[PDB]
């Protein structure tokens, strides 16, 4: 189970990293005078496309490795992760088309995003029933993650073009990751033994510093990202 | 009761599929560069004319069913009701009274439409006072898809022409509508005899799973009617 | 107490009433060709200052009213009264001022009426701590109607100029003052004999539906107020 | 703990009074017909600089003073008010960096305020575990009082150049170094013998009629500011 949640995690750290790249170079070539570096446009439509299809190939891996099989219920727990793994190959198939077709309006994709996070917190508000009250908690931060990065995700597609909304919206992403990674190590710890009780408030009020953390580390690693491509493109010129 | 469930749903499935045809139609007609096939506005203005007429009478029809009567309380659970189909009225006889005066702005009906939703939301938060956990959880399941079609509504309302958010209202309303048809398999099977035990959190799982999917369904559906309406539109063309 | 429920029943209805008058004038006003029945603006300000006088003297007398009296705590619910009239008149003083003096921005007062509901609000929220299930119902029914008209206030000042907005927040304070006389008429029956029991879920779904029909009251008043100054302006003209 | 509870209340009343200045003193500027007073951009951009660096240093002020010491857990309560501070110095380095790049957009700053705000927030709610109703409800009208702020900023943020939305931010600050200095006053008195009952509805009662108290004093303040202002301009003039 460690690995099946430290796999969304990878996902997640890798998406939000290259939607920030992805930001972060669009806003350099609108600053930019020409298309020396940047302007080029079929770049970005093939880096769109590659990263459509990307997005759907993950997802169908995704559902693939969660289902150990290629009138009553049984192993029902798993078909949440496969729902949402449907959801994001949804959003794939969307922007997949939306890009190849230009009738479609370009933030439909960005909509149909949003629609998929609000999907995977509602199932997350309801994947646990019984156990203890550390996981439930752990539960509900990640709820309250995926639920204020959707809010994120709507209000970007209500707002055209806000790259400060858009690098809020890559840090969340990122943020959910190393959540995931921390649910991970937490509840089912590499080491083989149990370490951390799932009964105590101690653990609670450490788990609400190390998300502050995170947050704060993950802020971070959006700046230095952005110092880094600042670099990059004044070495290039 | 079973049919009580069940000619809402019928309504609110009706009402979707039109509205989401009217909302296409428009967009092509605005794409369109003359008025060869659609530009004609006589024929929306009829067209509105017909939509508010059949809402009223919808909710005429639906008020006189429901009413199975044409110092105390009795039979207290119709009246709610019999308040949605009022409203539901008033919101057609105000569209009637929009399309008819030119006075009066055009999106006072969509207002009207809001407060509707909201007011239905408001009754299905009190309408169910005992039963068991699983009608609890089916009932409050159709108070947040009503809430979100409510804000989605008057989001619409305060954004003018916003083709993705019509989009969206109208998926939510066969959501709403494909939902209210669930319930009424749920609660009262018509195979007469019960199928479904009213208190299984296997069976809240197996709902918020089928609850996703209705909604993953009624995108599909969307999108499919966008696409026959493109292809009757580039044959007629 | 009877009374002290029914006065500010008055003043809202009262309120609302010259609220919806003042926006219909104005909006028929900007229809006007010319000055010839309410262009002049000198009528516009002189029913401002009108009405912030207005507003401070209520505001004081339903505060000398409410205080019987011209290192402990004795009758401290009437303080709750005394500083929901104190911020009513803060409302009323920066009105006058804002109308007085042209360098203050126009909206200001709008914001000062949110604050002004949204105190009152929070105050009718921690109001009544015991009692029974029925006042605590109806008092959580004001709360909720409380917080929509600050909500809708506070988005009429964001958003300049929505004639619809303001005869929304018109309707909500007419059904305020409707929904205080029903509380008056409930809690303390001028009959002088109790009629309505306090633990009754029937009494509650009643009520929900007497909500209700108070609304869609008020919004038949708000139709007909404007029929009726519609009316008044053709036969003027 | 008096102390660690008054020292905020003065931090945030000073930085409050700050930016209330600053804002009527750019309004004042944006009225004004030159640069014969307050024209020139040099000052404005060297009280930025001064407001960051002042900022830093009583973040870092506050976190040495915090943390006594210049696989267990030991005083724990302390690091939350160590990740606040952190925040902070972190919203003040991200303003010294904007105003000193003129890449960098100049509402990014707001938003890292917004961001701070949040997270102090999300700490208040999970800070107390234990403790009395009293002590409880007072740090729960703390929290929302921090979300409303942090609500204010992000909206502050989307819309530009709001000069009653800062008046409001800077109300709203006041109000929460207010309630610091209140909660110090109640929790531990200076006179060292307790006065106040850790379980008293009374108390709540007075509680909720001093915290709109301590609102309409602030409301009051920014007036007077905003008068004295005005009283200097028209003097320099
Ligand atoms: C159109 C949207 C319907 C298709 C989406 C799939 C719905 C979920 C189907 C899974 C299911 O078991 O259905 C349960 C229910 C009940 O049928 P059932 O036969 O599957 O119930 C099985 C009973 N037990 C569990 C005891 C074996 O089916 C439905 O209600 C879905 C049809 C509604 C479609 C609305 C009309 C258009
Ligand atoms: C589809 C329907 C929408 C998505 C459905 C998921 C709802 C997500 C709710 C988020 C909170 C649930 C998680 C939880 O309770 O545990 C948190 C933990 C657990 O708390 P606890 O006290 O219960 O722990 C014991 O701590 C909190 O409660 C954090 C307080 C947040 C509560 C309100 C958050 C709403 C969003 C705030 C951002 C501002 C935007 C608001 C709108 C404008
Ligand atoms: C104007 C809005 C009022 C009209 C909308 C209908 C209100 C609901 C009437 C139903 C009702 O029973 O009223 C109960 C109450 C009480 O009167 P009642 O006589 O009907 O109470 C009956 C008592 N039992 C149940 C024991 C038989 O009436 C009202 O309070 C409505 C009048 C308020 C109007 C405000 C003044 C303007
Ligand atoms: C008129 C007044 C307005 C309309 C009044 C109806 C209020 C509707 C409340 C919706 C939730 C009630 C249903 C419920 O609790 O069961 C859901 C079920 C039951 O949960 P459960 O845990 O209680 O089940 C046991 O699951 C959820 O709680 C879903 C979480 C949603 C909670 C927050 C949703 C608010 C809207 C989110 C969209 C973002 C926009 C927010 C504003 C911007
Ligand atoms: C500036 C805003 C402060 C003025 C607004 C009035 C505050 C409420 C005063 C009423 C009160 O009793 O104060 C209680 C407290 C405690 O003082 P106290 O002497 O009145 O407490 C009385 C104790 N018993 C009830 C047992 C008799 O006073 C305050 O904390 C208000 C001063 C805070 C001002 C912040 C510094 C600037
Ligand atoms: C200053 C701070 C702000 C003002 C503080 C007052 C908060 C008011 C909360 C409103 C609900 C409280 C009253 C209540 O619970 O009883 C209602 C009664 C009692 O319910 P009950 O189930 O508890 O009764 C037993 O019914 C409801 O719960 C109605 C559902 C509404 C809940 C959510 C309403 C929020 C606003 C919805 C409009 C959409 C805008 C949202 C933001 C965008
Ligand atoms: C990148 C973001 C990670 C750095 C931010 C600091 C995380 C908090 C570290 C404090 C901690 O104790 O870690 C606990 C956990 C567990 O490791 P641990 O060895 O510290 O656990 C100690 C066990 N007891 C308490 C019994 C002594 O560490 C982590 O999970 C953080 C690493 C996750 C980074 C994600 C991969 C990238
Ligand atoms: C990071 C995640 C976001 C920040 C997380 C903190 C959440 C803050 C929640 C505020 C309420 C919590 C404090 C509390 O419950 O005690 C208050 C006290 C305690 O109440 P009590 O009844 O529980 O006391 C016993 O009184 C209230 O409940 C006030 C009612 C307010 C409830 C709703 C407030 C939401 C904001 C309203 C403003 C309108 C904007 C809404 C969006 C548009």
């Amino acid at each position: 189970n460690f690995r099946g949640h430290a796999l969304p995690g990878t996902f997640f750290f890798i998406i939000g990293l290259w939607w920030c790249t992805k930001s972060i170079l669009k806003y350099i070539c609108k600053k930019q005078k020409r298309t020396c570096y940047l302007g080029s446009k079929t770049l970005f439509y093939r880096l769109e496309i590659l990263e459509g299809i990307t997005i759907v190939g993950m997802a169908l891996t995704g559902m693939a490795g969660e289902q150990f099989i290629p009138g009553h219920w049984n192993q029902l727990l798993g078909w949440h992760h496969f729902t949402m793994y449907f959801f994001f190959g949804l959003l794939g198939v969307a922007d997949i088309l939306c890009f190849t077709i230009s009738s479609l309006p370009v933030s439909l994709t960005k909509l149909m995003l949003s629609n998929a996070l609000f999907v995977e917190a509602f199932i997350f508000y309801n994947h646990t029933h019984g156990r203890e009250m550390l996981d439930i908690f752990v539960h509900q931060l990640l709820v309250l993650v995926v639920f204020l990065t959707g809010l994120v995700a709507f209000l970007e597609f209500l707002v055209r073009n806000n790259v400060l909304l858009e690098l809020l919206r890559s840090s969340l992403i990122l943020l959910q990751g190393s959540w995931f990674f921390q649910i991970g190590f937490v509840l089912y710890p590499p080491s083989g033994g149990p370490a951390w009780d799932l009964m105590d408030h101690e653990n609670i009020l450490f788990l609400t510093i190390c998300f502050c953390w995170h947050y704060a580390v993950t802020i971070v690693i959006v700046g230095m990202n952005y110092a880094f491509i600042t670099w990059l493109v004044k070495s290039r010129l």
